[PDB]
């Protein structure tokens, strides 16, 4: 079958890969709409996963079940489904410990464009269909549905890990797609003041739309000083790290109140060392908790998020700035993701 | 001073009570706007607190600081403040244990119309001003501010105790003021589906406004069966008990999924026994947690909720259906609260 | 094969049932040592599960893997294993929600002597061997190992649900096997004062051994008054309901401090209504949380508990008062469980 | 009055400071037994708190109430009390937020040898006696009681922050007094395997006594590799950082399982940057939570810990290796703390 893959480091191209076969509990899905991700860029142009040879890219997609294994009972061919980027192996000790995203290994829940071929192919494999798929509502716009697969689940996970309280002040560093969802999630957790950090005009408007009460731009001051000024030297209760370099951790620690929580959902892949400012971290006694983790996946997660969209708890349309029709547009969309033009948040390719 | 008080059981009337004096850490506040509560009715007409003799009623009010003790540093006379219904004694072992609402006794945080004269007087006493008051924003409508004092804090507390997850299905039993805030709080915690239970037209519209995706009326089926039908026999993740008789507990347990949480914010005062249906509760092994508690009070709580109002996280105006001007209207407003006419949610008396 | 089963309500007897076959992920185990349980009695003599026809009893056993399905990779025939009483279907939405004990239904984790034949047979079926079995340490006494299967996991679960703090005062109502483990678990959670409620001499000594600092007997006062007297009217932080009638709930609520937690691990099966004393529960505003749930099962749980035994964190030997050798003794052991002689805690039948 | 103070950086000596006066809610206490701390050394010889001029040292002591303010109701002169090292200002927004250790500032709960003169004086000041003191049991050995003030509360706090589960594997880095308490606390939280890291013979024996199942020495391998080998490449669930340089953070992250928790109770004061190994931290997506915080103080904390000692939940005697009689011995004891002889854990000076 045809599939857009990473030929080699810094080399992209369409290839003729084999068609995946479904195991007894698996499903073969044909993509209806997909979306390129920053991670795809990191994998190819930054060798985040080493020299992957001819591995199909993509992990964000909604599609149609084409084939189903003999044991799949809840999903059958023809079923339109939302595919969470994280598809864990539900039968593992990690799952029993309550950490699905790490079933059988650290970050093992993330299989697409890692352990196996991604969604940028005529067909892709989904392990344990009954446990990793969710039905796509008949009237849900494809572009929006694709946003659930990673953007929504990740951003919301940032807000969840942040353990936000009713009225908590929150700072979201990085207002890209994930950051915007972090803002949306923060608001949906009862956050009061939400300060989004970014400069891209399109992202700024989206940030405000999702709940940002204040917008800070690096271009006019050290972010911590700006936050401090806005909070009258008090600082903020929570900080969600969604974008930026490793230095953001230091900034997060510096702007969060002692006893606050810093939630990281930014997949760092460049500087090999995130640093905690000793003095600002109260020498490790300021009670400034630091959390960070891969977005939850699986059927339940997808269904719960889906239901939130169905009940209009969040409008994912604002994340989609570019929509292409026709499989061939994947390359252009991915390159767009690499070049990062000023008016881009997310791009969806509807087949 | 003049004050509307409970003369005796089932007897209401204005009296000439003494003017409260402020201790070193206390403040004497003059009400700007007050609101009658269902609890006031329960106290007077249902002897919920026994035969209280000439005790001034009310615990929902925003006012102006008239007098301040020598040790009060953050509040001075002239200051317009939001007074939380719960004003705990912050120096107690219960506070150290993390339960302010019970500082120095069960429900000891609730002093107005219980341990001391309420807010339905020319002046009222606030213990530990610096720890129990919050500045009322210059442009915040009085009617709305009063809703923060109890309705908002209680309803939101129900959603908080419910430990709602992103996408959780929630059933709110009782769509009166508190229930409406429970719905609003639920939505602000990321709830997906929110089923409100009630029939009063005005409350139903308010419920939908605050986030209710479905509305159920007792008049056409056993609530549990209706919930079951709506959820395809799956049940709901959370249940917030905001209104109704003791039987609602049984209904809550029956409709919540095993492992779910039932949050009670309904002050029961009639049937002296809430029953848990053994079979439905999985014989006490279904992991159906039951929580219940007085609304948090104090300065921080009031400020956090206030900030949420300032940041338009919730529109409290929909709770206020009746607004009177002039202290004398307290009686009429309280009686209105007793008669419960079809178009009443909350009534605010602006002095 | 031969198996001791419930012929009908109040009728016990050995029968010739068919031998269970192992599915691809299942295992057929031959019991090495088993233990009768109070639940077995409730099922037979109290029809707790209705009129079960010829269903083999028992759910507490350690054995040897005889047969293994083609997909079982971690367990092979000859392996000596600890079988948790709770063997969940790890591939379910409830598991994804974090509630294994209810995978595919309320209390669905408990299959033995419920959904299928128990362990009181020449062989018994274990679903998903790799996910529901644990290796029995070579030198671990069989009698002790059997205590892990239910007694330890349940009692400890009570302490876990109780969310005990370092120094918390805990009252354990019912000092039978489960209660004794509740006491042991409470101590292992850092509880300070532990008050055990019971009178049976043998259980009293065991209670003290496991950590009980005080022992209360109903025979000389209303338990709440006794607890109050001991705590100087202050009450206790936590209460674990391990035994007694439905009235214990009321007692638990009455003796626990507002903001405390009541953990129920007592499978109620008689009075069809547990009552919460309104006034003592602070009318549902005292922050007295009530939890209750089936013991966790599965491999991880069994392994973790096992490791605690291996590291001498708890001595399970004190639970075993009667040890029989020979399969035929199951009847006598079960009857002993029904008659409840003064010197009985738990009885183990080593085949 | 006489008091052992920090004359200047690296300069220790007895001085004639003024006697503290008690405010309305305060108490003046005379030390009965005190204990030098590593922090005292860091303050003096490492300028951890800058150039403190003539500030009396010490924050670990049990004493007798000499003077009591007019508002102190629970404590009167003659009362023997345990003084927690952390004495928060219970009337603050931080307390309302649930973080007493930071009342009115980061680490503001720690007043002795920071915001005011320490306990190494003829008399010392205790703010809010009723909220910050605990009665010393008549028969509790002074040396042991002093260990409660900081060592016990800190070590246990490490175990508490670690959110240990029944059977969790825990690694405690640094087996000094705090680390030993971390081990004891870990065991008291139901930890299964406890690996203590250290080499000092006296500390090693104490570690085993408190619950350490394994002891690792840096002298024979990279600690992570050793831990990995012991756990069969699986790693550990929790890691408590009690001692060592900033590099221990990296080691903790490297040895903890993804989804595990790292609890820091080591007051870092040397290298001004604790580093998180990007790759080992799963690039900030491994769910490896990092917590760290000052020991809880106040009356409730002290009483709960005290009760644990009373109920023999922990034997603090093993922490005390040196006991001196006579106030003058403070200097020798503090110097001993600086020189760190092989046979020293903690030293207590009984006046
Ligand atoms: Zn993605
Ligand atoms: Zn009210
Ligand atoms: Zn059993
Ligand atoms: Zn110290």
């Amino acid at each position: 079958m045809k599939g857009f893959a990473m030929l080699g480091i810094n080399k992209l191209g369409w290839i003729e890969k084999e068609r995946p076969v479904a195991g007894s509990y698996d499903a073969i899905v044909r993509p209806l709409a997909v979306s390129p991700c920053t991670s795809d860029i990191h994998t190819v142009f930054e060798g985040a996963l080493g020299d992957r040879k001819n591995m199909i890219l993509g992990h964000e997609a909604v599609g149609e079940v084409v084939e189903v294994g003999s044991e799949v009972k809840d999903f059958k061919p023809g079923d339109r489904v939302i595919v969470p980027c994280t598809t864990p192996d539900w039968r593992s000790l990690e799952v029993q410990a309550g950490f699905q995203q790490h079933s059988n290994g650290m970050l093992a829940g993330w299989k697409f464009s890692n352990f196996k071929d991604g969604v940028f192919g005529e067909y892709f494999h989904v392990n344990d269909a009954d446990m990793n798929l969710a039905i796509l509502p008949k009237d849900m716009p494809l572009e929006n549905a694709v946003m659930i697969t990673d953007m929504m689940t990740t951003g919301f996970h940032g807000a969840e890990l942040a353990d936000i309280q009713m009225g908590s002040s929150v700072v979201v560093i990085g207002i890209g797609a994930v950051g915007l969802m972090g803002i949306a999630g923060a608001k949906l957790r009862g956050a009061g003041r939400i300060i989004g950090v970014g400069s891209r005009p399109i992202c700024v408007e989206a940030a405000k739309f999702y709940g940002a009460t204040d917008i800070l731009n690096y271009k006019n001051g050290h972010i911590v000083d700006q936050v401090m000024k806005l909070t009258n030297g008090k600082g903020v209760d929570r900080v969600i790290m969604a974008g930026g370099g490793s230095e953001t951790l230091s900034q997060a620690v510096s702007m969060v109140k002692p006893g606050g929580i810093i939630s990281n959902i930014n997949y760092h892949g460049s500087g090999d060392a995130l640093l905690i400012p000793r003095v600002e971290w109260g020498c490790g006694m300021a009670h400034k908790t630091i959390k960070g983790g891969l977005c939850p996946g699986g059927r339940l997660r997808a269904e719960m998020l889906r239901d939130m969209v169905v009940y209009n708890r969040v409008d994912l349309s604002k994340l989609v700035t570019h929509v292409y029709h026709g499989f061939d547009h994947i390359e252009e969309a991915l390159l767009l993701m690499k070049d990062k033009p000023k008016d881009l948040i997310k791009a969806v390719v509807i087949l």
